[PDB]
């Protein structure tokens, strides 16, 4: 039954963590900041199928920015305009999520606001001296969603 | 709670229809059959944020088929190419069900196989002579879990 799956994955939202159902870095499609939206390029990010595709700068985990695949409607390829001048233009809010969030928290965020997409990290105290920010993945609401909707 | 939210939402899916969460064809953005996709339409198509976009011919009720917006990633708009070409090529499948359809059994529906939009039709018997299919919107499962999630 449908009601049961649900009733489950509700109650199962108290204690996962947006780790548990990220989509982690090195499963992401990403794309550079030095980018161009060249015909090719701007092809390939729709072929991707993503609604969003995080920016990243130097390393895949310094993630700067969001691009919406929207973000191209008015886009002329002919102009082979850099992704910075589209990211600077509509500046997506970026919001970054603790891994050890827990999903209902996280699914509380989520309708809270227009963003249902946040960057997941961790924080790095095994320094090496300071401790820093750790970039792990993804995670959005349809991550959340599809843990109280799926069969188990 | 989300949890009680949930749950509430899920208990409601056995008794609500399909009639009752989909978009009505009034309220969709659609797209004739004639089209050319050609920069300006592209650009508009990307401009609606849909991740589908039903294909009408002659009038909005006659939905023939369903136009992805990954189905442009490999479309020069300098070719002018009609509409007509593409969704011959991609053919993507287009599935309809009754209004009185409960929204357990869509859910259901939309979890096994690939695809998350349907066309919400009636009987309409108020003949007039010969009883026909009438179109009266779409559903996708996102009205489904915005029916399980949402405030109430
Ligand atoms: N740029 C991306 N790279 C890889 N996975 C992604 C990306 N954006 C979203 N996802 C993942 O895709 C799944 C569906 O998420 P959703 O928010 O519906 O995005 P989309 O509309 O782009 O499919 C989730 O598991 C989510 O974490
Ligand atoms: N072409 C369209 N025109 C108008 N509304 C639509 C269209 N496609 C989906 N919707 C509606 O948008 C809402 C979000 O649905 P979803 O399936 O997430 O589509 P999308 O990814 O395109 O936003 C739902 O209420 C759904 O019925």
């Amino acid at each position: 039954k449908e009601e049961l799956n649900i009733i489950q994955g509700a109650l199962e939202l108290r204690t996962k963590t947006v780790e548990d159902v990220m989509t982690p870095l090195r499963d992401c499609f990403m794309i550079t900041g030095e980018a161009i939206l060249d015909f090719n390029t701007m092809s390939e990010i729709m072929e991707s199928g993503y609604t969003r595709i995080p920016v990243f700068e130097g390393e895949r985990s310094n993630i700067v920015d969001l691009l919406f695949v929207k973000d191209l409607a008015f886009v002329d390829p002919d102009d082979c305009t850099p992704l910075k001048t589209i990211t600077k233009f509509y500046n997506h809010p970026l919001h970054f999520v603790f891994n050890d969030t827990k999903l209902d928290a996280m699914l509380e965020e989520f309708k809270k606001g227009k963003s249902h997409l946040a960057i997941v990290q961790r924080v790095n105290n095994e320094g090496e001296g300071d401790p820093f920010y750790e970039v792990l993945g993804i995670v959005t609401l349809e991550d959340v969603i599809e843990e109280i909707i799926k069969s188990e």
